[PDB]
Formats: structure tokens, C-alpha cells, sequence
């Protein structure tokens, strides 16, 4: 009777902490190598498409960004790196940022005229420009108006708008600011003009500041935008005694959650995922990738790592800590393929090999488990790992940065000594059920046959097919043969 | 003689990489998992019981924080998730946040007269509101000042405090913003008005900014309080043409720390404990706990898992990879019960069962430095979990939370396999000590007495109680009882 | 035939998780702990010296960083903590912070007269103080001109510089807040003075505010200073009816990457290091380390660790989980030194120690791999830790804190248990390469001898020095010497 076990045609190394490309009978990929593609939906749910445009482009309505069509609900947004269409009149946006963030997600988003841009009879409501230029005449931005003074006079630009909409509004206003004091008079007519908005949590009163610029799509002026929250049932007060760029259309939002705004140049085209990645969507269970960290969804523990593979079978020798394989036991059967362990009996009738499947079994079994708690205990969220930060919030996106990169030395360090540590268990596991069965054995037959050190055992008497079977049986009498000596 | 191991009737369960609710002898509970239930002293230092009011109202003093009781020292800061008490008059509160932050821990913290009420002889120093309303006349803010124009003369209002207090201090001040231009002239007369605070440090000059807002506690004025820290022996200079709220109390500080404000809508009861919790005290050693994460003290790295228990003991079967447990020594005996490995003989006299102590202790003794190793080389500072954030300090705060899930999720890993691997460690460790006990006797013995193969030894001869008795002394003596065939 | 195991007279104690200090044979180190105490340069690049001056005191021409060396290049930049001259004349620089991190790392810094100061020939160009004396005459940063009036007049100032140097150029004005009205009419004669800067993307008005505020360096005045950074051919614009302070020189500023500050107080000693420290430059392969955690480059981590005592060779007691080791080879042998595993003989021919080289290459070979796989494994990037905070950022700063140790305790917990761990199974390896070649043997030999139980074999009959080496030679011949029975 001879302790073996299974060797067979199989090519896959692992690493141990001891010992490289070590050759495996069966291994395990956990890390997720490949992706889609293709930017897809989010959970059926799609993005935001905003092409060549930006999220202020959008908003204020840029003439450029007309062609726009918006889900009242998005998963997330795509905006491209540097948008071409943004304030297309020159200027500069408040709390952009935070804005950005704000919208990261909605559920729904639906736009509500507030302000209805007729309504403003004392006053000119037309003035467009070369900036924002149509077909190509002066234009504006779709969902703002310019508020000029009316033949000579510029009275007091009075509106107000009460939030009975039901849910939260976000509102945009503007404040234009003019290259020098005629400009100013030409427009407003009077100097030390005014903005004042208000509502139960916002006060603020701006007055135009002037200057001379250079020359941004020809124009000197600069319009700086503003926004809020207009919560609900609470009234938002504009007044102007000049220089106001008011809004004519509200947003009803409606968060629930808390997505990103994802970074690329492409253009969805209709698939899906629990899993979208600026490179493409990932579709997998394992608890790693490594195609791109500024992932949104629920995603595999992204790590900095080229493979992780885990060792689940035994050291692979043709023809260990516990002695048996590639040990005393020499070598392998290729002949046995219906387990991992096993036995082979040269008796009176030919024979032949016979995996054992009781123990095969519980290494199947074990190693499972081992495999799964790898991966099963991973913990996974929702989140979205990209954020936007301001020419003057470099500390601000160093530190986040340094975060991420923090979080991804652990996660890639942990999970490539898991891999090794763990392919040296996983190994020497199977050395042990070896030779654990060369003494379920060895101790069962005892004197009754002789050892020969090579793994086989050379019976000292006549052993059947009815004998042999008893002996992987489990069980085998001792106290029978023992009479049947030489 | 025989070779085995300890049972038990113990039903405790632990999880292992391979197998899951495997029972054991013995196992140990690291994560501690339930709580006092009441908010209590911090290192006997009591909290700051704020009731149904805000760190604003209480500072400025609105009326209906009167009734507070303010211990010069305290540990952490009881606020209401949205307190009703803020600030009575409508208005917002400059850096709130950071001051929030700054004012976590003080010790001590007293409140000082720096420019009494009364010496504004020539401004009317009575104006209150039903915003602040009492008993319920116009009132205002206990530790504000306001001032108004007197008879018909708003003149140039000048005060200064020098900081002779001997630590640094927390002096606040306001800026109202009427509705109208009249309000403004009814008030402080003369338009144009400000308000100009001076330190070392500080240099800044408000001017009203006014604008038509709706009504919120019937007021439609807003008043803007800022802050600063009056470093020792600097000066502090107001100067106003109208439109400040002076104040009348600095408040003397001296830090030594950084704690935090917990946010529950409970009432301490007096008690202890080196850590609190917004649910309930903990009072415990393990590494780690499950009840809340915004802890304030020094606390187990409160990581997300249901449970964590350690094998202490071995596998425990009635009645692995070394053969011996639940192997070839078929089961446990539950008759041994002083010891986890022991002998059983069957002599001229009786017996019997006899735990091997010895190799129970370095047992016992192992596997504590497991136990303790895992609990006493946790890291462990003292910490606030919970900080605040602004509307407008949304990406702020959530990367913060980004930055706490993130650690979360790897204690909750890193916990959560070292049971895992540790326990399967845990186990084979016994396997391995029962098996090398069946061999510290095999090799003692070799011929003298035949292997039964199923853990016990038959004689080939007789040995008396002091025989048996050597052979577990460690010491047996083949070179004697060698002539007896067989 | 012995087969103990190899040792010396160490009293080097490792550390397991089951016992605590284990004198052992060999041990290794892996938490590098010495550095120069040069403060070197970063891969051949230079630090910005800074001295008693501190970076705002620089750029702006603080007469007292005249004694100064300041270099094209930069890896980093040391900077006093406390520097002694930055700005003479008191007062403020909006974005400071977020300015230094900016100017952290360059290539290049070039200093270019943008603003010729007599060709503001309308004004004076030569306003000055003992806020700022040189030797010691009245007198100011010698990068900037104080604008006042001329005559009795304040013409309104207006300066242009359309950037033609190639590069980017970081430009900065100021902002001077006299002591009250009067002194504002005698500087700049006519209060509702307002300072405006423009580009393509920076507009700001700024109008004098003026407090009565106390001394510093016997000035009541403040001065306020606030950059921007002029791109490409665009052109920043000045106006101001009084109160500019404006550059005469811009900076051309060259960036390709992020670095930190270092807050010591030494001079650079020109040489190398890959990786820096306010004590001293770190040069190493280890993992870890516990010089200092404010690293400035590609360090080894930081681990709040005194000892990385790890584990190079068997447990040590000259006179396990595998019996071996302190087991029934009861103990070492100090002769043996050519190996750390290995045979005695007792022949017709003395002898005589011999280490089987072979199992102790094997053993060489993997604690290799072991060791190498601790360190080589550790990521590695370029990062410098310590940032700046303002007084009104102690939210973020806390958060910044709070973030480096989170990543402290877990590397150090880390760490410090994969030495436990590791350990406990260097040990045990060894423990098993030895019982492993007690098997080799008794496996060859069987019956042809008997097992003293000692760790020896005695001999059933002859075996010269060409039977011994035969055993160690892995090639026995039990059907030889099979005849000579007892
Ligand atoms: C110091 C002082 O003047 N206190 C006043 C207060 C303030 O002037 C006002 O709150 C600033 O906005 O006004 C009080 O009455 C406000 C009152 O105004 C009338 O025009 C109107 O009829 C009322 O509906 C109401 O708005 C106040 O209590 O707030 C009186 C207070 O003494
Ligand atoms: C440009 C100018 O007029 N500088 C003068 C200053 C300023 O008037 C005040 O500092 C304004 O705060 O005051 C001095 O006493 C000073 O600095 O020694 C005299 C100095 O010549």
C-alpha cells in the first residue's frame, strides 16, 4: 500500500513568502484584471451626458448647451476634463465646488419658471452678447436675464419668489461687473447700484467692482454668479438698483444619497453594472481590481497590485513542512484523477489507483471556506472616489489625495501578503493530509506489512480486493492477518 | 497506555478560515459588544449639558439659555442634533464651526464683564425684540449690548478691553442688517455706518448690508456675529458709527486639548467611564467594540462586525492537520477533567485518567500570549470621532466620512481574518500538541509494547502504578523491561 | 547516528505571539532607526534656504532677507519655525497656506521686474517706515511700492503687464489700512479709496478698512497682501483711487509636481539623501522606521514602534510544534558550525560533526524569501507629510491629524504583529526541517538499527565512512545490510 497525492497537467504559479512562481495543481484569481469598456448605466438609473459642456454651461444655459437632454433622475454625471462651454460671458462662480458636489446625485431634478422674464416691465430684459453669440447675434444665457435700465431709468428691480414647489429649489443668480464708471451709467444708469437677495438663512448686498480686465471672449465685463437653497415654503427677496442678473427659471431637486461627477471624454451607450469606471464597467465578484481608482458604485477594494492569486491546491511535482509531498513520497500520479489523495494496490487481481474522497472531501471543503473568507468578508459601499477642488484648494486636494493613496498602500500591501502567507498554508495544508493519511495507514496495518519508505507499503500476507477496500474502509482487523507471518 | 485529548461540554462556537461554527473546548470574546446606557462623567470631568439649546444661544445668552448651570471645566459638549434655543434674534454666526471646534475642551473656561453695559452714556443701550422675547417683553441676548442712537444722535460709539485677564479670551460681536434704508436711519441715523473690531491680529470693518427678506421669528433684520481669540495682554478696540452689537462679557478660556461635541437628546445621570458613547458608557478591555463610532475618549477601535471570539481551546469532539484530533485518536474522553491532554491506563489496578500538566501548561501558557497579543498591542489615543460642518463645507465633511469608512473597513477586515486565520491556527496547534505527545510516549516505549493504532499502547509486559507513572514522568526505562517477549 | 541542531552563544530574544523573548540563533532588523542629521537633498536637488526669514518675508522684500541665497531649483524648502523677519510692517496675506504648498517644489523661480516704479509718475514712489528700517532709515520690502499721493493729489493709479516672460508668474499686490481717516486723507487724500486687480480669471475691488487697533513694531497700520498667479500671455491690470501697494517684480514660477516644508532649524550640507527628516536624512530598504513622522520624499513608513526584532534561525538552548527543537533532541550542539542542520557519527573512525548542507540551504533559501517579502513588498512613494494650517483651519488641521494617525496605527499594529506572527513561524519551520530529517533517516535505516528516543540512531551492524556519508548522501541500502540481525 502506498501515501500519495495528486499531481496533474496544470501550469499555474503562485507566490509564497519563501518561494516564487512556485507551480500549483489549482489556484484562484482574485483580482479582477479586466473591464467593459463602455460608460453604461448605474443600477438601470443612467448618467448625466453634458458632452463639451460644464455644469455651469448647463445651469445658467450657455446657448452652446441648448442641445441637452436631462433625465429628471441621474445615477451620475460625465463632464468632460475642460469643457469648451461654460460661462460663456467671462466671470466667475461662487461655491462651485460645493455646488458640483451638491448635485452629485438627484432624484428627480426639474426645472420651474420663478421669476417670468416679461414680468419686469420698468426695465429692459434683452441685452445679450458677442460672448454668448447664437446664429451668431447677441444672446444670453437661456435661463438668466439681463436687467438694463428702461430708456433712461433704472427704478428698483423688485422680485421675489415663494417655495411652494414642494422640495428643496436651488437658484442661480448673477451681479455684472463692468470694465469702467460709463459702462456702468450706459447700462444701470446710476453708480453705487445694488444686488440684495434674501431669504430666512441667506443675506447678501453686492455692489459692483470694477476694473479693467483684458479681453475674454472679447468681453472686459465679468458677471459672478451665486447660488442657494431655497428651502421649502420659504420666499426668496431679489432687489436691485442695478448690475443684478436674475434668474427666470428655479431647480427642484430631491437628494436621497451622494454620488460624483466622473471625469472623461466619452459617451454612453446603453449597458449597465453595479460598477462604472472612467476606463470602462466592471463586472465581477472578486474582492479587488486594479483597472481605476475613481470608481462609482460598489466596488472591489481597487489595489495597486498587477495579480493576487491564491494558492487552493498543492504544490504541483511531476512523475513540504509535513515531509509527504514532493518528500519521502517522491512524486506524483499523474494516473489518479478523481480526487486529490488517494491510494494504489498492486494486488492479485491488476489495480490500479482510487482517490480517496472522504479526505479529498475535506480539503475540497476547507479550502473552499478559505477561499470565500478571502472574499466574502471584504466590506463594500457605495461611493464615489473622485472630487473637484479649486485653483486655491491644492492643500485641501493634496490631503484628500494623500488619503487615497494612504488607503491604497494598506489595501495593497494587505492583500499581497494575504495571497502569500496563505498559498504557504494552503500548500503545506495539503502536505499534511498526505501524510496524515500515510499513518490513517501506517496505523492501522502496523507489523502486519512492512514500510518501505517510499511512500508504498509491502503487505506481510494475502490482502483481496475485499481487504484492500477495508483498509481505505477505514476499516481494517488486525487482529485477523496477525496469524500469517513470512 | 493512550494517547488523547481533552472534551468538554462546551457548546461555544468559532469561526475558522476553513470551516465556520466549529465548537471548541474553549474560546475568548475580544469584541465587546453592549453598553452602560446612560451618558456619564468623562475621566470624572462632567460634560457640558446643553439641553434644547445651541453653543450660539448659550454664548450670545439668549434668554432662554438662561437657566444653564456651566461647571469652568468640562470634558465633552451635550448638543441636541437641532436645538430650539439658537439664535433668537434671525441672523447667522461667522466661522461657527471652527469655534465649535475650538471651544471642544476647556479647563478652565469664566465669563468676565469687559465693557460694561452702562458705560454707553451717550447711546441708548435698552433695544431688545420679540425675537428674544422674555415674560415676554422685547428683550435680547444677556451677554450682547445693544446699541441704538440716542435722542437723535448716533455718535461715534468707542470702547476697548485689554486682556489684563491672564489667559486668552473669546469676545464676540454683532452687526445688525435692517430691512430698509429708513429702519437704518430710525435706529442709527446716519447711513453709511460701521463697524470696525482691532486686535494684534484682527483687522476688520463691517458696513450694514441690507435687503428685503421675509420673516423668521417675525423679524425681518438679521444680525451677523463674528468672532476672535484676544491673545494675553493684547487689546481689543470697537468702533462704531452705528449698526454694532457690542458685547458686554469676554469669556476667559485655557485649553489643554481637543474633545468634541456629542450630539444626543439625553441627560447624564452621573456615572464614569474612560469612554462615552451617544448610546451608552463602555466599560471594557477588549480591542475592540460595535456600538457607535463618534466615541469621545479612549476607546476599542470600534470596528462593524457582529462578533469577534478567538480559539483559545481545541476542537472539542465527544463521544486536523496532525492527525491526531478528531483523527486517528478517534475522540475526546469527557472522564479527563484536569487537563487538555492526558493518558488513560488500564494496570493490576484500576484507572483511571491523568491529565499531562505539563504539556497542558505550555498550552495554557501559549495560547494566553494569542489571546493577549491581540488585545495588548492595539493601539489606543484618546479621540472625538464626530466633527461639524457647514452647508457649505459639504465635500469638506464628506471627506471626512470617506476618511472614516475607510479605516473602518479595514479594522473590520484586518479584525475580522485574524480571528479567522488564529483560530485555524489555534486549533491544529492542539492537534499538533496531542500528536506530539503520542510520540514523546511511542518513542519512549518503541518494542516493549505493541500500537493499537487507534491512540492507545498494548504492554508486551507488566507495569505496576510506578511504571505507568514513569512513563509520563518523562522517564521511562527500556533497557530493563526489554526481556520480555511476546 | 545524532541528528540534533545547529546553535551558538547568542542572547538574542525574539518575540512570538504565544511567548515572550525567545533567545534565538540568528535575527534580523527591519525598522531602520539612524539617519546623518544632514538635512541632504532630495534625488540631487537642493532645499530653499531660508534662515531668520520666513517665505512671505522673502517674496515680499523684507530688508532683512537681503543676507540670503536663493536658488533656481528646490526638493523641498527649509523654513525656521518661528521665522524672526517676514513681514516688517504688520499685517495679513490672504491664502498663505495654500501659497507655500504652491512654492513647495519649483523649476524654476525667477524674479522679473514687471513694473518699472518711476513710470508711476503721478504718484510717489518712495513711501516707507521704521516698521521696515534698514540702517536703519525709514524703508519697506524692496519688491514693493508704496503708492501715495503726490502733491495734494491721489490721481487714480492704473499699472498693466501683459506676462510676455513664457513662463507663469506669480504676482503680489497689497493693501494699506491706515490708522484711522485722517491718516488715510494724509497718505492718500480721499477716503472711498479701492483697489483693483483683474485678469482673465481674478477680479477683486478691496476698499481700506480702517480700525483702531494697538502696536505691532510700533505700528498701528496693517498691511494686507493677497497673490494670484498670471498665465500665459495674459495681463494682470491695477487701479486704485489709494491704499495699492503694488509689485514691481512678478515671478516666473515653473512646477512639475507637489512637495511639503520643513520646519527645522539647521543648514543643508550638501550631499544626498532619497528621503528626508527635520533630524536627519534617512538612507535604507527596511519597511519601516521611527526617526521622525514629518518625512519629507520616498521613505520606509512610519510605525510608532520601539524594536522590529525579527527571526533568522532555530530557537537556541545548547546543552516545538514539531517535537524536534528543545523537544526529544533535548538540545544543541555547539559543535556543529557548517550548517544549521546536520549528523554526529560515531564510527570505527572517530568523527565528528557534519551539517547536511542541502536542508540548510533550503531552509537558507526560504527565511530569505521570508525576510525579502516583509521588506521588498512595502510601497513606496514620494510624499512630504507635514502641511500648513491657518488659525481659522483648526477643523482641517485636526482632520489632517486625525487621518496621519489612523495610517500610523495601522501600519504600526501591522507591523508589529507580521513580526509576531512570523516568528512563531520562522521557529516552528525550522523545528519541522529538523524532525523532517530525523525521518529522512530512521526512514532509510528501519530495522537495520534502533531508535535511541534521543534524537540517535545505534547501529544493528558495521558502518564505515562510506556507509555513514551514504545516509547523508540520501542513498542507503537496506538490502545490504539487511543481513546482521541483533
Ligand atoms: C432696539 C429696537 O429697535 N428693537 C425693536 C425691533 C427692531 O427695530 C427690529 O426688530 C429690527 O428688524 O423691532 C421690534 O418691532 C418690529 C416691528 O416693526 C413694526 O414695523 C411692525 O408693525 C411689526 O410687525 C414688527 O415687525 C421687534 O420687537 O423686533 C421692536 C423692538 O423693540
Ligand atoms: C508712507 C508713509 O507715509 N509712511 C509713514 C508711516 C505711515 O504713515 C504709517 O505707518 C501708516 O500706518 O508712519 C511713520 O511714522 C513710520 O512708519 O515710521 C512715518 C512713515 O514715513
Amino acid at each position: 500500500i502506498c501515501v500519495g497525492y495528486h499531481s496533474n497537467n496544470s501550469t499555474e504559479k503562485v507566490d509564497t513568502i519563501l518561494e516564487r512562481n512556485v507551480t500549483v495543481t489549482h489556484a484562484q484569481d482574485i483580482l479582477e484584471k479586466t473591464h467593459n469598456g463602455k460608460l453604461c448605466k448605474l443600477n438601470g438609473i443612467p448618467p448625466l451626458e453634458l458632452g463639451d459642456c460644464s455644469i455651469a454651461g448647463w445651469l445658467l444655459g450657455n446657448p452652446e448647451c441648448d442641445r441637452l437632454l436631462t433625465v429628471p433622475e441621474w445615477s451620475y454625471i460625465m463632464e468632460k476634463e475642460n469643457p469648451r462651454n461654460g460661462l460663456c460671458y467671462p466671470g466667475s462662480f461662487n461655491d462651485y465646488e460645493e455646488l458640483k458636489h451638491l448635485i452629485s446625485s438627484v432624484t428627480h431634478f426639474e426645472k420651474v419658471k420663478i421669476l417670468p422674464k416679461d414680468r419686469w416691465t420698468q426695465h429692459t430684459t434683452t441685452g445679450g452678447s458677442q460672448g454668448c453669440a447664437v446664429f451668431d447675434n447677441p444672446s444670453f444665457f437661456r435661463n438668466m436675464v439681463w436687467l438694463t435700465k428702461k430708456g433712461s431709468n433704472y427704478p428698483v428691480a423688485k422680485g421675489s419668489y415663494n417655495n411652494t414647489s414642494g422640495e428643496q429649489m436651488l437658484i442661480i443668480w448673477g451681479v455684472h461687473h463692468p470694465n469702467d464708471e460709463t459702462e456702468q451709467r450706459t447700462l444701470y444708469q446710476n453708480v453705487g447700484a445694488y444686488v440684495s437677495v434674501g431669504t430666512s438663512t441667506l443675506n447678501k448686498r453686492s455692489l459692483p467692482e470694477i476694473a479693467t480686465r483684458p479681453e475674454v471672449n472679447g468681453q472686459g465685463g465679468r458677471m459672478e454668479f451665486s447660488w442657494t437653497i431655497l428651502d421649502i415654503w420659504d420666499t426668496i427677496n431679489f432687489e436691485s438698483t442695478g448690475n443684478l442678473i436674475a434668474p427666470e427659471y428655479g431647480f427642484k431637486i430631491s437628494k436621497r444619497g451622494s454620488s460624483g461627477i466622473m471625469k472623461t471624454e466619452g459617451t454612453l451607450e446603453n449597458c449597465e453594472t453595479k460598477c462604472q469606471t472612467p476606463l470602462g464597467a466592471i463586472n465581477t465578484t472578486l474582492p479587488f481590481h486594479n483597472i481605476h481608482p475613481l470608481t462609482i458604485g460598489e466596488c472591489p477594494k481597487y489595489v495597486k497590485s498587477e495579480r493576487l492569486v491564491l494558492a487552493t491546491g498543492l504544490r504541483n511535482v511531476p512523475q513540504g513542512l509535513f515531509g509527504a509531498i514532493a518528500g519521502f513520497i517522491e512524486g506524483g500520479w499523474q494516473g489518479m484523477v478523481d480526487g486529490w489523495y488517494g491510494y494504489h494496490h498492486s494486488n492479485d487481481q491488476g489495480s490500479g489507483y482510487a482517490a480517496d474522497k472522504e479526505s479529498t472531501q475535506k480539503a475540497f471543503d476547507g479550502i473552499t471556506n478559505k477561499v470565500n473568507s478571502v472574499i466574502e468578508k471584504m466590506n463594500t459601499q457605495f461611493e464615489a472616489v473622485g472630487k473637484e477642488f479649486s485653483n486655491l484648494e491644492k492643500r485641501l486636494e493634496n490631503l484628500n489625495k494623500k488619503m487615497e493613496d494612504g488607503f491604497l498602500d494598506v489595501w495593497t500591501y494587505n492583500a499581497e501578503l494575504l495571497v502569500l502567507m496563505e498559498n504557504e498554508m494552503t500548500l503545506d495544508f495539503h502536505d499534511s493530509n498526505v501524510k496524515n493519511l500515510y499513518d490513517k495507514v501506517r496505523m492501522q496495518l502496523r507489523d502486519n506489512v512492512k514500510e518501505l519508505g517510499n511512500g508504498c507499503f509491502e503487505f506481510y500476507h494475502k490482502c483481496d480486493d475485499e481487504c484492500m477496500n477495508s483498509v481505505k474502509n477505514g476499516t481494517y482487523d488486525y487482529s485477523k492477518y496477525e496469524e500469517e507471518s513470512k
